[PDB]
C-alpha cells in the first residue's frame, strides 16, 4: 500500500509550497536536506503527525531561490543548515526582560550575543533583510530565539563559540541601512602635513583605538608612514550613534556621558562580556543578572554614544 501525506515546504516560513510525500521514503530522498522547526528530518520518513506542517528545505528551484534571497539577502549554500543548527539551541535559551530590554540567560558562551542584542535595543538601526526585520521585531517583544539563530548564521558562528561584540556589531551593521552615515577625519603630521578622509556607512560609525568620543573630537595619536606620531581628529559626523572600540582596558564610565558599553574580562580566546547601560543610574546587565551603581570602572572594550550632527571647531 502506498501512503502519502500533504506537507508544505518553505525557505522563508511565509510562502508555502504544497508537497505530497510518500511515507515509505525519507524526506532527504524527496526534498534533500529537510528541517522541522530546527530539527534535521532528512533521514526520517514522514509521520502521520507531520500532515499539514511546514518544513524548511534548500532553494532547489528558481521560485525558492528568489524567495530565499529576497528574505535573507544571502546565497551561501550552507546558510540553512547553520541557521537550523543554531535554532535548535536558541529555542532552548531563555530571554528575560532586564530593565525593560530583552536579554539572554547565559548559555553556550552567548554573552557576546546578549550584549549585542541589548545594545541594538538602545541605538537607531533598521535592518535590510526581511528575515532580520521580522525576527528583530519579535526579539524586542521577548521571543528572540529566531533572531539569535539568524545572528549566529549571518556571523558564521556556531553555538558554543565565543564571539566578539565589535565583530558581531560589524556584521549587523553590514545588514542595516547606514547609507546616510558620514564621517570626516583629519590627520595632521608635523612632517607630512594634513590629510582629510571621508568615511561612509559602517565605516562612519565604527572606530578602533579609543573609547572616548570626546578624545576622538580632541585628537588621537597614531603612527604615520614616515615614522613619526600623527594626530587624527573628528571633523564632521552625521549618524544617529557612534561606536568607539578599543582593546580591553580599565576605563571609567560616567553616568549620562554615554548610552551603553561592553565590558570584557579575560583573554583573546576565552572570556566573558558584560553590558553597561546609562539610564537613571548605571545598570550592569550580565545575561539574566542585573546590578546597579553610581560609578563604573572596568575593562571596557566598546562604548556607544548618541549623535545626530557634529561639526568641529578646530580650525
Ligand atoms: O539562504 C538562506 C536559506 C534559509 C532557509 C532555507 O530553507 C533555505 C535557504
Ligand atoms: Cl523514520
Ligand atoms: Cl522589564
Ligand atoms: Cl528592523
Ligand atoms: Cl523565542
Ligand atoms: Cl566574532
Ligand atoms: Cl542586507
Ligand atoms: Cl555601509
Ligand atoms: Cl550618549
Ligand atoms: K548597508
Ligand atoms: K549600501
Ligand atoms: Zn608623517
Amino acid at each position: 500500500e502506498v501512503r502519502t501525506i500533504k506537507v508544505f515546504t518553505t525557505v522563508d516560513n511565509i510562502n508555502l509550497h504544497t508537497q505530497v510525500v510518500d511515507m515509505s521514503m525519507t524526506y532527504g530522498q524527496q526534498f534533500g536536506p529537510t528541517y522541522l522547526d530546527g530539527a534535521d528530518v532528512t533521514k526520517i520518513k514522514p509521520h502521520n503527525s507531520h500532515e499539514g506542517k511546514t518544513f524548511y528545505v534548500l532553494p532547489n528551484d528558481d521560485t525558492l531561490r528568489v524567495e530565499a534571497f529576497e528574505y535573507y539577502h544571502t546565497t551561501d549554500p550552507s546558510f540553512l543548515g547553520r541557521y537550523m543548527s543554531a535554532l535548535n539551541h536558541t529555542k532552548k535559551w531563555k530571554y528575560p526582560q532586564v530593565n525593560g530590554l530583552t536579554s539572554i540567560k547565559w548559555a553556550d558562551n552567548n554573552c557576546y550575543l546578549a550584549t549585542a542584542l541589548l545594545t541594538l535595543q538602545q541605538i537607531e538601526l533598521k535592518f535590510n533583510p526581511p528575515a532580520l526585520q521580522d525576527a528583530y521585531y519579535r526579539a524586542r517583544a521577548g521571543e528572540a530565539a529566531n533572531f539569535c539563530a539568524l545572528i549566529l548564521a549571518y556571523c558564521n558562528k556556531t553555538v558554543g563559540e565565543l564571539g566578539d561584540v565589535r565583530e558581531t556589531m560589524s556584521y549587523l551593521f553590514q545588514h542595516a541601512n547606514l547609507d546616510s552615515c558620514k564621517r570626516v577625519l583629519n590627520v595632521v603630521c608635523k612632517t607630512c602635513g594634513q590629510q582629510q578622509t571621508t568615511l561612509k556607512g559602517v565605516e562612519a560609525v565604527m572606530y578602533m583605538g579609543t573609547l572616548s568620543y570626546e578624545q576622538f573630537k580632541k585628537g588621537v595619536q597614531i603612527p604615520c608612514t614616515c615614522g613619526k606620531q600623527a594626530t587624527k581628529y573628528l571633523v564632521q559626523q552625521e549618524s544617529p550613534f557612534v561606536m568607539m572600540s578599543a582593546p580591553p582596558a580599565q576605563y571609567e564610565l560616567k553616568h549620562g556621558t554615554f548610552t551603553c558599553a561592553s565590558e570584557y574580562t579575560g583573554n583573546y580566546q576565552c572570556g566573558h562580556y558584560k553590558h553597561i547601560t546609562s539610564k537613571e543610574t548605571l545598570y550592569c546587565i550580565d545575561g539574566a543578572l542585573l546590578t546597579k551603581s553610581s560609578e563604573y570602572k572596568g575593562p571596557i572594550t566598546d562604548v556607544f554614544y548618541k549623535e545626530n550632527s557634529y561639526t568641529t571647531t578646530i580650525k
